[PDB]
Order: C-alpha cells, then sequence, then structure tokens
C-alpha cells in the first residue's frame, strides 16, 4: 500500500483522467436503486431504510488550480483553509471558479484524450462516525449519485478507487476501509477529464459533487440485481410478471426468494422459489439466479393518462422464513411496441406531447431537489405535456420515480455528446473509445431498466454516426428488448435507431444539407424504404420570443399517422443568478461570468423562466397540445377526445356566446367521451346578435374535481369561433362644429372645442395634441418599420462574425434602422365638416427609396381623428419587420383595456391560443420580461384600445410599453432597462411573424412575411 | 516518475492483471502490418525495410513463482542468475514450468477476475544498441507480436506500459525512453491474468514471449492506417479499389498520397490526392484522411483456385514528390457475399473443404516459424483442402500472407473462449467484460482487415451466447460490411451469426440437448425460418483412428445447396516431445508433464502427426474432398468438375482395367473441363475378362505439370468401379492323398505329406501346425470378439468417472473382454477325401452365453484347410466389436502381400479412399503408430493374404502386427509397446465401424454395428 506522502504522488502520477481506457477503478456494478430493508413491510410501504444513510450536508472544501497543487497533508487531515460547503453543490456556484457556457465548442483545447494542465481541482472532505454494527458484519458501500467529472476517493488515508461519468451513480465498497467511530473521506474532483470529451452538452459546464452521497449497508448474502419484465396476452387482460433476481455471496441450499406484487394494500400476486435457474447452455444455468413468474388477471395498465402502479417486493429469506433482506420496486404494466410503423403503448398509437428538460436551477446550478422536480412535473401536466426527454443524460433517480407516479413518458438518454468534434463522429467511430461509450450506455440501462415511465432508450445526442453507435444500439436491443432505441445523430434515420428522430426538421420545408440533409417531416416519412415512426427529437426552438408556426407541427402531427409528436426544445431557461452592487439578483447568460468563448443567450430556450414562471409561448403549447378537438357545425359542437385510455370522467364543457366582448349566453354540458371517441353537443338556439358586431362562441373544457396534479376548476382545453356578424351600417352622428384650421409656416393647428392638433409642417408628422391644455405627446406620431430584433431575427449572427442570412443582418444591410423620412407632400384642406391633412414621406437610405408612406388625417366635428395609411415597399428590399405607427404618450396610466386577442402576448404566427375578448391588464403585464430585451408584448386582432384618456379603434396589433424599440434593441440585459418617461405605443397595421423552427436559420414562413408590396390600414384615434 | 525500488512496488501494487477493466496501458492503436519504407520501389517489391529491426534472438530470462518475488535490482541490471533463452519461445518448453493440457476446465481456480496468488512470472531482458538517427527524429516503437498472457514493459528502468491478450500484437512508443547506444528492455510476463478467463481454448496452456519482437521507425508525419475495399460491377468485369488512408502528425498543405496498383511489374492503376475527405456530417469531414478510387478493368479475381494478387503501394509524399514514407499491401479482388441463402465468392457458391488448425509445434510449443507454416499449407492443398479455420485465435501475421499467396480461405477468429464458465455465457452476457471482449474483437479486425484470404470473421468459440456477442457482431458488420460474421456459441444459429455454424452436428441424427439442441444438419436447414447457409464450424472428430462415416458428410454437402462444407477437427496432433532415460524422444499428451487435472489424449485430434507425417485417415479426406466427380455408365465416364473458377488446364485422366490385380488395359485422356462442367470420356472396348475374377476400372486425375504447391505428377482425384465378373465354376483338382487322421484323447492329429495339424481336443481349437517340422503357431487359432478400444470407443469415460454409454463401457460391462470359451461340441470325421473337424464353443460370462461359435475345418487332399465359422450373438448383448479369428504365428516375415482394399489402413466406415488392388508392404507399414495405442491397421475387402509361407483366401478384413490386442489395450503410450515374438494375425469376418462424429458420444451408425445376430464366414488357409 502507498503512503499518503506518495499516495498523491503515485495516484496522480498515473493520471487516470487522461486515459480514456480507464474509466473506473474498483467501482461496483450498476444496478437498480437499492435500499436494503430488513423488514419487507417497510419495503412494501416505502419507508426510509435504516441501512441507507445520507452523507449530505456540511463538507470541507478546498479549491486548487491543478491536481498537483494539492498537499499530501490533505489526505491525513483537513486543510486549515478548507471552507465548509454544502454537498451537493457545484463549486462554481460558490465563486471558486467560473461556470462556462459554450454550446458546441469544447470549453477546453481539443486534443483527446488530453486535458489542460491547469485543471481546477476540488478537494472535498467529510468526517463521520460509523456504527460498529455496520462494521461487525455485512458490506458497507458508498454511493455517489453524481460527481462532475472525475474523481479519486480515499478513505482514512487509503486510496479506495477512481470514478468517472458525471451523470451516473458510482459505488465503492468501503467495508475494508472503515473503522469504528471517526472516519474520514477525501474526494478529489477534477473539472476536466478525458470523459469530458464525451460530455459536450449545450449547458453550463460546472463541476463538483452535485448529486447525493450516501452509505448503504447490505448483508453478506445479498440481492445484487433484480429485473422486472411484463408480458401480455393479446388484449392485455392477462399479464405475466417475470422477475429475475440475482444474488451474490454465500449461495446456500436454504435460500429462498419471494416476490410479492401489491395493489395498494392487496397482495395481488406472489411467487417463491429457490435459487437455481434453468439450463441456459451446455454447462448448465445460473445457480445464483432465479426467475419467478406471476400471473396477473386484468392488470391495471400503466399509462401517462392513468399511472397505475403496483408494488413489487423482493424478499431474500431463508427456507425457515427468516428475512435476510428486502428490496422493492414500483411496477407499471405497460407494453411499448413499434408495429407496422407506429409506436404503440398498450396497443394504442402514441402522440408525444413532449418537452426536453435540463436539470437546471438558477441558484443551485445543477443540483436538483425534489421540490422543484415536483413543481416542474405539475407545470408540464397542466400544460398538456405527456412526455419528457432527459436532455441529454441520465437524470436524478428521483425524477423517474416521480414520472412513474404522476404519469409522464420518459426518454432516457445516455450521457454521450461529442458535438464539438470534427467531424462529429471522430470519437464515436473510433474503436478505442468504445469502452468509454459502452460503459456510459450500459450503466444507464442497468440503472433505469425497471422504470415504467421510461419508454425509449436514447443513445445520446449529436455525436455523429459511428460504429460504436451501431454496436451499442444492438447491445440495448439484445438486453432490453422491451423498449425501443432512438438516436438522431447521423441524420435521424441511420441503422442505429428504431425511430426516425430529427432535430428542427421543418414541416413543409426541406433543408438539403451536404451529407446529412434535413428533409421536411412530411417528405421524410415517405422516402423510399422508410417504415419507421417519426418523432421529433427536438423541434420548435423556444428561444425567448418564439414558437412561431408551432401550430403547423400540430396540424401535421394530427393529420399523419406516422408523425407521432416530438419534444419541444426546451423546458426551462438555463440562466444563472448574479448580483449587482446593491445586492439585487439578475439573470445571467453566457459570458456573464467572464467565461470566454461562450454562446451568449443560447443558454435560454425555455418555455418557462428559470424561476418557473411561464413565458407567454407556453400557452400556445398548451392550446396546441390539448386533448380535445372541437369542430363547430351550425349549433353542433363535435368534441373529439384524444385520450387513448381514459374516458372523460372529470370534465365538463362550459360555453359562452358574446357580442364584441358582451356576454349574451352561456351554458355547461357534462362532457362524456370515450377514449378516441366523439360527443355531439348541440347548443340552445343562440342569441340573435342584438346590434352591430361579431358574435363569438367560446368553449372550455373544465375539470370540476382536483386531481393529483391540478386544482379544481383547471381548464384543460378551449376553442373559439366566429358566429354571425352584423355590419354597422349606422351613420356617424352629425356634429354642429367644424374643427378650425389655422395655418402657419411651422404647423397646421387644428382646434375643436378643447382639443388641439398640431402638425409639424416641416416634418409632416402630427407633433402634438392638447386636451384642454395638457400636451399628449412626447414624441411625434411617426411611421415605424423596424422591430427590436428577436432572437430569431438575430440567430447566430455576431458583431465579430456576421451571418448575412439573418433577418437582422438583412435589415441592417438594407438600412432599415437608418432610413430617413423625406417629406414629399404636405397639404391641409377644409372639408364641409372636417379638416383633411395629407402627407407623403419617402423613407430613404443611401439614395434608395425603401418605403413610401402616404397618410391622411381626417379631423371630424366629433373630435375623432381618422388616420389612413398607405405604404409602398420596394420589392427588392428585405421585407420590413412591421408596418405601423408609433409615438410616445405623455400620459402614464395604470390599466390597459382592450378588445382583441388576448390576454397574453400573441403574434401573427402564434395566435391560436389567444382568445378574442375584452381584456384588462395593469400596464406592467403588457411587458414581457424576456431576459434578453427584444420586441415583446404585441397583441393582435385588436379592434379597440383604451389607455388613459385615449381610444384607438380599427383593426390592428399593438404594443404598449415603457421602453422604446431603440432602448430594447440596445440593451443587453433585462435588468439594465430603464422605464422611459411617458408611454411608448406602437400600432401595427401589419407585423411579420416571429418564426421559431430554429434560431439559427431564417424560419419565418412566407405567408407571415410582409411581402405584399402595397399595404393599407386605417385607425381612428379619438379621446374616448 | 516512480523509482526502480518503488517501481516494482507501485506497478505490481496496482495489479492490473486482476482487473478486467484495464486491458492495456499506453498501448498504441491496432493497424495493418507496417514496414515503413523510405523507398516505394522497395515497398513495391517487398524488400526487408531498414526501418524494421527484429529483436529476436538471445534474451536473458529468470523464472519466478509470483510477481512479488521479483527483485527490484532486475529493473536496473540483469540478474546474475538469468539464463540465456531464445525469443520467441514458451518457457515451459525449457523446463521452467509445466505446460498444462486441460480441455474445458480452467487451469486455475475460477473466480473472475482473480487469479492464483502464485503466478509463474517470466522476467525477460534485452540489451541492445539503438542507432542515433532513429533517435534524432521520428518515432520508434516496439512491437510484441504475441506475449502470453499479460506483461509489463520497462525501458531503461522506466515503466513504459502494460499489455494483454496473447494473440494480438502490442505496440509501445519508445521514443521517449530510448537513449543513444546501449538500451535495456525489461519485460515481466505473467502466466495468469484476468484475460485468461477469456482464453480457455482446448490446447496446451503455455506462456512467455512466443511471437516475434521488433522495433519500427516511422517518420513524424506518418501513415497511421490504410484500408482497401473493392467494389465490382455486375459481372466482375470492372472493379473500384477504394483506398482509405489515414495519417497522423503535422498535417500540411503539401502532403499528398499516391496509391499505386501493380500487377507484377505493370502499374495497373494509380491515384493521387491531398488530405481532406468529403463532408461526413454537420461539422465537416476528416482533414487527416483521404480516399482514393482506382478503376480496374477486368480485375484478375482472387480465389483459392487461382490466387491472383495485386500489389498496392501507398506513398505518403510531399507535393514536390519527396517520399515521406511508403507502405504496401497485397490486394485480392474478390467479393464475399451471402445471397438468398448461400455464401458466394465472386458470384459462385462456395463449398468449404476446410480444416481447423492450431498453431502448434512439438518442439517449440506454440512458436510457429515460416518453414512449417509453408509445410502445412502445402499438405493442405495437396489433400484437397481449400480453407482453414484459425482455431481459435488470430494467427501469426505471416500465415495470412501465405494463404493469400497460396490460395486458402481463412476464417479469422477473435481470441475469445470462455468455455469452462458456468453457464458458458457468464462472462459474455456480463456488461463489465464487454470492454475486454470488444478489444479482442476490434483489434483483430483492424489488424487483418486487408487480407484477401480472410473470408469470414468469427466472434470466437464456445462462449455461450450473451449480449456482448450481439453487440460485437453488429460492430463488425458496421465496420467491415464486406465479410460475413460467424459465431457458433449459443447453438449455432443465434442472431449473432450470418451462418448457421455448428459443431459436430450429425448428418441424419438429431441430438436434442436441453436448451441447445443439436439437430441433424439436414433438419437444421429446414427449420421454420432458417434462411442462412450452414457450414460446420467443427465436424468429423479426428481423434486418432477416426473419421468413420466421413463420406456421409460429403454426400450431404454435395447434395444440398445450403450445406456448404465445413471444417474438419483438426489438422495436427497437439503432442509434445518428452525424453526417456536414453535420450529418445516420445510424444506426450495431457498429464505427462505432471499437469493435473488434464484431459489426456484429447490434445491429439489431427489428420497429421505433430511431425507432419499423415494419419491414414487423411487420405479419406483427400478422396472425399476431391474436385472431380466420376460417374460410370457402360463405356462412358462422366467427369464433373467442381472447380468454380478455374478450367482444368493441367490435368489428364489416367485409367486402368485390371483383373484381380492383373493389368489388362490402360489409357490416358487429356482432361478438359470447364468450371462446374462435364466431360464424357468413352473408353476403348475394354478387355474381355480372360478367366474367373472381377474386373476393376480405376481412374486417376493426374497433374502433368508441377504447381506452386505440388510436384509434377500429383494425383488429385481418383475413383474405382467394378466391371464384369466371372464366377469360378472350376472344380478343385482331385488329389491322390487323404490326410490321415490320428485321434488321441488330447488331440486330433492330421497328417498330409509334410503337414501336420493338431487340434487340441480339450480346448477345441487348432493348437499347432507343422510344416516339415517347424511349428507354425505360438498361440492357438481362436475366436476373437473384442477390439483394443479406439478413442471413439472410450470417449470421455474414465477409470475414476465412468460414462456407461461409451462402447468400451458397454463391452466391459457385458464381459466381452472376460468371456470364456466353453467347449460344447468336438468331433472329427473322415470324409471320402478329407478330414472334417467340427467344434462348437459357448462364450460365456457370469452364467450368460454371449456368443456361440460353430466351426468346421475341412482338410482336403491338396493340403488346404477350409474353415467355416458360424456365430450367434445374444441380441441383448452390446454388439461385438468384431467377429473373427486370431492367432500368433511363429513366423516373422518381411513383406505382407495381399489382394484387397489398400494400401493404407481402412475400416468398414472409412473405405472409400481405398483402392482394390494387389498391394505389398513391409510388415512395419501394416502398423499405424497412433500415439495412444489402440486397434489399428485393419485392411478390408481382402480376397487373398500372403505372409511368409501362408496364404489365406476368402473375403475378409485382416490385421497383421507385432502387438497383441491385449498389449495394445493395456499400453498407454506408443513408445511403451514391445514387439512380441512372432506375428499376431487377426482375420475378421465382420468388423464394427469406427465412428467419428465426435469422440464423446457413441457415433457408430446402425449399419456399421454388428447387429445381425447370426454371422457366417469362410476362410481358406493353405500354405501357399
Amino acid at each position: 500500500m502507498t503512503m499518503i506522502t506518495d499516495s498523491l504522488a503515485v495516484v496522480l502520477q498515473r493520471r487516470d483522467w487522461e486515459n480514456p481506457g480507464v474509466t473506473q477503478l474498483n467501482r461496483l456494478a450498476a444496478h437498480p436503486p437499492f435500499a436494503s430493508w430488513r423488514n419487507s413491510e417497510e419495503a412494501r410501504t416505502d419507508r426510509p431504510s435504516q441501512q441507507l444513510r445520507s452523507l449530505n450536508g456540511e463538507w470541507r472544501f478546498a479549491w486548487f488550480p491543478a491536481p498537483e497543487a494539492v498537499p499530501e497533508s490533505w489526505l491525513e487531515c483537513d486543510l486549515p483553509e478548507a471552507d465548509t460547503v454544502v454537498v451537493p453543490s457545484n463549486w462554481q456556484m460558490h465563486g471558486y471558479d467560473a461556470p462556462i457556457y459554450t454550446n458546441v465548442t469544447y470549453p477546453i483545447t481539443v486534443n483527446p484524450p488530453f486535458v489542460p494542465t491547469e485543471n481546477p481541482t476540488g478537494c472535498y472532505s467529510l468526517t463521520f462516525n460509523v456504527d460498529e454494527s455496520w462494521l461487525q458484519e455485512g458490506q458497507t458501500r458508498i454511493i455517489f449519485d453524481g460527481v462532475n467529472s472525475a474523481f479519486h476517493l480515499w478513505c482514512n488515508g487509503r486510496w479506495v478507487g477512481y470514478g468517472q461519468d458525471s451523470r451516473l451513480p458510482s459505488e465503492f465498497d468501503l467495508s475494508a476501509f472503515l473503522r469504528a467511530g471517526e472516519n474520514r473521506l477525501a474526494v478529489m474532483v477534477l473539472r476536466w477529464s478525458d470523459g469530458s470529451y464525451l460530455e459536450d452538452q449545450d449547458m453550463w459546464r460546472m463541476s463538483g459533487i452535485f448529486r447525493d452521497v450516501s452509505l448503504l449497508h447490505k448483508p453478506t448474502t445479498q440481492i445484487s440485481d433484480f429485473h422486472v419484465a411484463t408480458r401480455f396476452n393479446d388484449d392485455f387482460s392477462r399479464a405475466v410478471l417475470e422477475a429475475e433476481v440475482q444474488m451474490c455471496g454465500e449461495l446456500r441450499d436454504y435460500l429462498r426468494v419471494t416476490v410479492s406484487l401489491w395493489q395498494g394494500e392487496t397482495q395481488v400476486a406472489s411467487g417463491t422459489a429457490p435459487f437455481g435457474g434453468e439450463i441456459i447452455d451446455e454447462r448448465g444455468g445460473y445457480a445464483d439466479r432465479v426467475t419467478l413468474r406471476l400471473n396477473v388477471e386484468n392488470p391495471k395498465l400503466w399509462s401517462a393518462e392513468i399511472p397505475n402502479l403496483y408494488r413489487a417486493v423482493v424478499e431474500l429469506h431463508t427456507a425457515d422464513g427468516t428475512l435476510i433482506e428486502a428490496e422493492a420496486c414500483d411496477v407499471g404494466f405497460r407494453e411499448v411496441r413499434i408495429e407496422n410503423g407506429l409506436l404503440l403503448l398498450n396497443g394504442k398509437p402514441l402522440l408525444i406531447r413532449g418537452v426536453n428538460r435540463h436539470e437546471h436551477h438558477p441558484l443551485h446550478g445543477q443540483v436538483m431537489d425534489e421540490q422543484t422536480m415536483v413543481q416542474d412535473i405539475l407545470l408540464m401536466k397542466q400544460n398538456n405535456f405527456n412526455a419528457v426527454r432527459c436532455s441529454h443524460y441520465p437524470n436524478h433517480p428521483l425524477w423517474y420515480t416521480l414520472c412513474d407516479r404522476y404519469g409522464l413518458y420518459v426518454v432516457d438518454e445516455a450521457n454521450i455528446e461529442t458535438h464539438g468534434m470534427v467531424p462529429m463522429n471522430r470519437l464515436t467511430d473510433d474503436p478505442r473509445w468504445l469502452p468509454a461509450m459502452s460503459e456510459r450506455v450500459t450503466r444507464m440501462v442497468q440503472r433505469d431498466r425497471n422504470h415504467p415511465s421510461v419508454i425509449i432508450w436514447s443513445l445520446g445526442n449529436e455525436s455523429g454516426h459511428g460504429a460504436n453507435h451501431d454496436a451499442l444500439y444492438r447491445w440495448i436491443k439484445s438486453v432490453d428488448p422491451s423498449r425501443p432505441v432512438q438516436y438522431e445523430g447521423g441524420g435521424a434515420d441511420t441503422t442505429a435507431t428504431d425511430i426516425i428522430c430529427p432535430m428542427y426538421a421543418r414541416v413543409d420545408e426541406d433543408q438539403p444539407f451536404p451529407a446529412v440533409p434535413k428533409w421536411s417531416i412530411k417528405k421524410w416519412l415517405s422516402l423510399p424504404g422508410e417504415t419507421r415512426p417519426l418523432i421529433l427529437c427536438e423541434y420548435a426552438h423556444a428561444m425567448g420570443n418564439s414558437l412561431g408556426g408551432f401550430a403547423k407541427y400540430w396540424q401535421a402531427f394530427r393529420q399523419y399517422p406516422r408523425l407521432q409528436g416530438g419534444f419541444v426544445w426546451d423546458w426551462v431557461d438555463q440562466s444563472l443568478i448574479k448580483y449587482d452592487e446593491n445586492g439585487n439578483p439578475w439573470s445571467a447568460y453566457g459570458g456573464d461570468f467572464g467565461d470566454t468563448p461562450n454562446d451568449r443567450q443560447f443558454c435560454m430556450n425555455g418555455l418557462v423562466f428559470a424561476d418557473r414562471t411561464p413565458h407567454p409561448a407556453l400557452t400556445e403549447a398548451k392550446h396546441q397540445q390539448q386533448f380535445f378537438q372541437f369542430r363547430l357545425s351550425g349549433q353542433t359542437i363535435e368534441v373529439t377526445s384524444e385520450y387513448l385510455f381514459r374516458h372523460s370522467d372529470n370534465e365538463l364543457l362550459h360555453w359562452m356566446v358574446a357580442l364584441d366582448g358582451k356576454p349574451l349566453a352561456s351554458g355547461e354540458v357534462p362532457l362524456d367521451v370515450a377514449p378516441q371517441g366523439k360527443q355531439l353537443i348541440e347548443l340552445p338556439e343562440l342569441p340573435q346578435p342584438e346590434s352591430a358586431g361579431q358574435l363569438w362562441l367560446t368553449v372550455r373544457v373544465v375539470q370540476p374535481n382536483a386531481t393529483a396534479w391540478s386544482e379544481a376548476g383547471h381548464i384543460s382545453a378551449w376553442q373559439q369561433w366566429r358566429l354571425a356578424e352584423n355590419l354597422s351600417v349606422t351613420l356617424p352622428a352629425a356634429s354642429h362644429a367644424i374643427p378650425h384650421l389655422t395655418t402657419s409656416e411651422m404647423d397646421f393647428c387644428i382646434e375643436l372645442g378643447n382639443k388641439r392638433w398640431q402638425f409639424n409642417r416641416q416634418s409632416g408628422f402630427l407633433s402634438q395634441m392638447w386636451i384642454g391644455d395638457k400636451k399628449q405627446l412626447l414624441t411625434p406620431l411617426r411611421d415605424q418599420f423596424t422591430r427590436a430584433p428577436l432572437d430569431n431575427d438575430i440567430g447566430v449572427s455576431e458583431a465579430t462574425r456576421i451571418d448575412p442570412n439573418a433577418w437582422v443582418e438583412r435589415w441592417k444591410a438594407a438600412g432599415h434602422y437608418q432610413a430617413e423620412a423625406a417629406l414629399l407632400q404636405c397639404t391641409a384642406d377644409t372639408l364641409a365638416d372636417a379638416v383633411l391633412i395629407t402627407t407623403a414621406h419617402a423613407w430613404q437610405h443611401q439614395g434608395k427609396t425603401l418605403f413610401i408612406s402616404r397618410k391622411t388625417y381626417r379631423i371630424d366635428g366629433s373630435g375623432q381623428m381618422a388616420i389612413t395609411v398607405d405604404v409602398e415597399v420596394a420589392s427588392d428590399t428585405p421585407h420590413p419587420a412591421r408596418i405601423g405607427l408609433n409615438c410616445q404618450l405623455a400620459q402614464v396610466a395604470e390599466r390597459v383595456n382592450w378588445l382583441g386577442l388576448g390576454p397574453q402576448e400573441n403574434y401573427p404566427d402564434r395566435l391560436t391560443a389567444a382568445c378574442f375578448d375584452r381584456w384588462d391588464l395593469p400596464l406592467s403585464d403588457m411587458y414581457t420580461p424576456y431576459v434578453f430585451p427584444s420586441e415583446n408584448g404585441l397583441r393582435c386582432g385588436t379592434r379597440e384600445l383604451n389607455y388613459g384618456p385615449h381610444q384607438w379603434r380599427g383593426d390592428f396589433q399593438f404594443n404598449i410599453s415603457r421602453y422604446s424599440q431603440q432602448q430594447l434593441m440596445e440593451t443587453s440585459h433585462r435588468h439594465l432597462l430603464h422605464a422611459e418617461e411617458g408611454t411608448w405605443l406602437n400600432i401595427d397595421g401589419f407585423h411579420m411573424g416571429i418564426g421559431g423552427d430554429d434560431s439559427w436559420s431564417p424560419s419565418v414562413s412566407a405567408e407571415f412575411q410582409l411581402s405584399a408590396g402595397r399595404y393599407h390600414y386605417q385607425l381612428v384615434w379619438c379621446q374616448k
């Protein structure tokens, strides 16, 4: 045995972390979560095992710059300078280092298997007392659920072992190291290791002991492994539960295994045997294994709709009935099978409403606690998601337990991503890395094998396509034939996948990339020879103000049989909290910790914010993924259930009819629909539209009773329609007053009653308005063509590396943000009962006319200003972002009241969730606090807008706020915005879609581009 | 860096050899045999590269009992007690240890991954001078082609690395260790390692550095890899040679690769490019790889019939034309493809005439030199073999080169056999061993990828069927799609094989073993769902006096399309030379070195002896596997060629007609047959049988001209037929003399002329005969029913563990070897011209009559004794081994002359090669020196036997020798036999077949069992 003074010397001299063939030393075999009960009643009822002891809490910690900087004294006793830290935790989150956010590019110099000499090293220590009885007999092991990236373990000064792979649990046998009473652990964690080359996920790269650490005591003769398989008869009315139990230790003739299956408090099934399997081959079978087969009549099948679980208890006991130890596991009777071309669950065709989820927490980095796991799940269920993809690594054990119990389908990904390699499969087609890769895959499978929520195995992410994938694909298929295996790398449809699984493939647009073309999903299905199902690995890139065109996917998913859904990218913004000089917290993105190079805002692509409040866009997802489809025909509403297994036994349809925001009628019909069935609900003879206006019919599926994951009264689905409409043929009332027009050389001054309008005759714009004597404007009413670029407008274009195709580049190149208004025409005429101002402007840039805008203002005798705007866009100029007006109002008012699509932010290509009604929000809620300031808060389909003492009527989109578009464009972080004096108001006649198929290549569909050349809109601006 | 005094301490403290996850440390990547030429003309013409330096020769060696016994001083300087040994060599072959021969059972205690503490350790050392220029620039590496089993390498006292896997080449970079001038290697070789668990082949387990060791100098910028693939157009009239070259080092813009293809001295094709492959995936392609495509018009296709090779030369050079380095490789244009259900080669259906071959040499253990490799090949070709299975491990590199050049198909097996595990797949279905296994497979493939002789990849042998096989199967299919993958473990037809490949499956007999039933090969093909080809991994177990029923296989192979041959088990007896007290050498088998437990004679299953002389049985193989089939109809001989590619352009048919051994006619016809075609050869009106007797027609295909592997006049095929027969209706000539019969109470004394016969009236047997006055017998003429048990009679039955089913057990149990002759009847009568003796005996055992034998002797007046024998066998008694007579002749004569099937040893179920003729052999050649003494030398179908002054006529089988059956049965080794006085002669009327489907379960087909109950034969014994 080495001595402390040469233990660090020798151990570090070997340099295991730069040797990809050595992934672990003395680590134990992977297996299911064991708890080691000495009482099968406690096993059954899931009671905190006394043999499982958490070591979480206060550890000592020292930070070094490189392994070699550590002092040998550290193995003997705690360093005087060690700080007290809480385990689990990333040490970047305590300011010992900088968390690094790159996307593709490796944080380190790429030279596999070598890592930077300077290699931030974390020295963890724990002093703890061990119970003598644990040491008297049995085996005590230590479990590390997650240490990033590699580490060495000493116990009482003696080197125990070496671990690697940040996302899987490492176990070491400490029975030969522990002594009675005071013991000491010393864990040396390295930030970079050869394993880092296979862990190139798009996330904050942090390090340390970041999942739970514990001790487990198991008796000498012990259950070492335990598999549950389930077979069904044709119609799932009978199941066979096959339990494979493997023991290790002193195999004896009186050992017996009893496997017991419980439904709550009912022992549904039970089987007992002695060890000794059947003959496997020429030399016999496994003496140390036993297979039990339980028959279950009418198994309650597990689904995400109805998560029916059983409790399996495995008793290892003597023939005399003395329990040696018990383990237990939740069992879900469900069958996953790809057949013909469809992924089936219990015989039904799945439709995946999924989302990619990262293990991220703004304060605790990548330490995930139960509390927030539950929160995430509830939010997902409440927004009509039924699946989660573990992007891109084995998740914290508890997660799977929760998904089993709540009802989510899980895609479980192996911790392998070599995205930054050139070419991507440089390692994954290299034999020498196959050992490293295999361990990552195989340990994952062994660990999570028994969960019912896990539906699909994934081979990892973005690692090209190499022979190692083919091998590992086959390995999984061999070992766990009950699930399907998925892998997108290589181009979504290689031979290492059961499912065509692509990332950001567009619905109707082919993207024929060299080598790995990315077809439209509709095309892809039909390509000569393709018989597999297609599920989108990643689609809809939710980078801030996004999900434009989301509806197209769901249209397609519903229409095509082999389009079986996909996973939205992604759940939650990966932002981190930083503090300002006043101690206020703010959301940081790539680069904000001094990490360079980095990929800036690309860490934030969530449907919810890091604090789990939701982005507007999440409601679009909820709508599109709802489980009830509605079709209106006359008085009949056809309700179609998209549930596969559950009957609608907690739903009722509430319906309302309204006339331009006024409630005329309503009712409420118990909704009773069989899985995949229909109900026809005929409405009472609906009110006859009293006057002018549009009738709207709104229906909502409400859930009377609270559920495991929802409040009573939860709205799960909705839909709205236009009904009868009456055009207003009513003539405007005549007024005994004609606005008086005074003309100077500076302005046109129109006066009616106490209202004055001043048109700045040198600019051509309405410059000021008075009510009584109060000036209404701070900034003149002018034409607006630009948008404070969204993430989808910017894409991957950068100041130091421009991408010409990005919309913002096109606009900047075209001078959209620089064009100046040349006053062309300017006249003011008195009509028989009005004043008519007519102007024309040429918006020009470098001698080229980009826009021509012709406007007329009609001030009538009732004090209403009718504005008519005609715009001509140069056909050769990138389509303008918007076509509207804006100004800055002097008035700041409290509430914004309006008639249109709402209440939340909605865009031309993200409207379908929004409902037409009379909405009313405090001004603050008009602004959507995106971490990376950009255009936000547009509300579409607005017929009337009320703010302060101003009313706008017509048909427009509007955006009311405290920040100018300019300020939004300039500002880099949300927390740096300054509410400007007055109120900024944008009123768009037309507005370009926001896109969102991906945030690196222009994804705004043609019909949402302002390409019509000639535009026209009208707006009535009166007081109120 | 560790110091010598703690280098052994530290290195051995880690204990890599008991840790299955650590297979190597600092070993370089596998690749094709490189030679590093600095002149592409030398590359082209295969000239000994000056950059490749052998280190073979005199090394220093010390033997320890365990790693820890080695003294640290050994790393500094040579131990005073180190002996000089020649590398390569197994140290068991120099008496430092005992070679161990077990078959299934592991030589060590089974406790994966742990190996016996006492672990015989070989300490090798080499002092050598290094040329300064090698050290000035470039990379010097050391190559170990085979070190058994694991080893540590130090260079100049500094630990270089760790190697494992006895059959694949290990390379280490020594450029950082070597110094100018005197350097020292220190290699510590361990007999047992964790790798031993995967190396459980049926062979002598020996150890040490047993293949070549050398140094290789490659320039800094170097070719690191190099693949050749070949594609063909539909009819093989155009090929595309795809060369993939990979470099490593300073990739520069002026690097160019030229690949040149030569046909002898003609540059057939050539292509040049710069490094930089095409885009592979989203991040580009391989900057350091280049693919060249050469078009070849009318490629000369490579086959075993016509081994057409090209020479590919790969020049790495600058753009200016400066050669950096060259590598080269022989290329064989051939395509291997399984289609419909058949394994095709260049479009033709293969028929595998193969044999399993071990790398074995009676004096040098497992060190295989070129000389004997060539010898083996020539023998194989000359006995009509066309394929070799590398049983069961990557062979010595040169072997493949030779097979390329001579023309043999090779099955290349990965070095994996876990046969002794329980169950067999205990390791191969265990994730944790998948790294170990994968390296074995992948390194093999990388190494031998480019050979044309290699046709099939094999995943190893007898290791059950586990997930690791499935994975590795897929890996190979992915990486080398041009070949098929074979694996028999699991039951010949799992999903990890392209070919149904079984061991010792019988032709027409199913062997329904629990779990892994072994069907008849005819049945197997047809089993619902089986579409693959079937090739017998191992069949026909040639354990000594065997190959009974061999003809049945070849009958079947020719008849069924999907039976495509197989590999005979096996080529050469694995025996070792030991010495007696006089310094004479003798062949040793398991147990003879004190190795216990062991599997005795099961190491010897060759077609040839260890000294490469041939067992009789080899000629049976040659006959059955000949490439010409003959069918006789009247005067027409139909000759069918079984060549697939070559036309018969060096053959002529010699034919002879003979009458009972007398030549009547002959002729010789140029044999001109197109591949798979026919020629009809009509014979001249054949001689009319002059007198009584049987006409025989013999044809032989002789090869006029010498070939690369045969002498001029080589006989390649033959066949014989019976033609017209004349029955002898000639009456025996009357003689004027009647044997005088004198009767006493002791005997019947018959006297005629100078001949006397004495029948011992108390025994019933002819006891003595005189000619003149010379006694002719030593032992009386008695009935014989037993056989000196063959290996197929004994099987796996042992003195300390009996297997009741073995024929020898049945016979012993029945008392066949103990039955005593009770004289029942005894009379002597005088006939009108003869004396008639009639006797009857009851052969009884424990009160039960086993045989009744009734014999008559008719002494006629010409001095001829006609013997008639009638035998009754008890139906409930295991069928007697033989039914005949035997005696011991006083006369020892020099030559044995006889008319019958010969010349070599032939048995009832191994006759087809033997030809009917007049043969004449010195008595010595009647005895077949099988290492394990047993019944041998039978000659069947004998009509006349001449020995000394005795002539036997009739129709019988006979066995004439110097050893009694008893002595043969008792003696354990060939060298312990003692020629007895006189000559032992057995004359069988009937004889049981020898069997040979396997040597562990009774494999004598029913029609070769003596089961008819009543037997009868006649024999004429006269002087001459």
